[PDB]
């Protein structure tokens, strides 16, 4: 909720390459309190910074 929040709280600010940084966090910090798929997550993530405008 500190963390996620953070990925997920910095779509509405939209700076895209750092964006583009976010899904290799979706990676590397998702896993680790389930290391089950995120893909999941990282999928609606990918929508969720493609849909970024243009």
């Amino acid at each position: 909720t500190s963390i996620l929040e953070l990925g997920q709280l910095y779509v509405t600010m939209g700076a895209k390459d750092k964006l583009r940084e976010f899904i290799p966090h979706s990676t590397e910090y998702m896993m680790q309190f389930a290391k089950s798929k995120t893909v999941k997550v990282l999928k609606t993530l990918i929508e969720k910074f493609e849909q970024v405008p243009d």
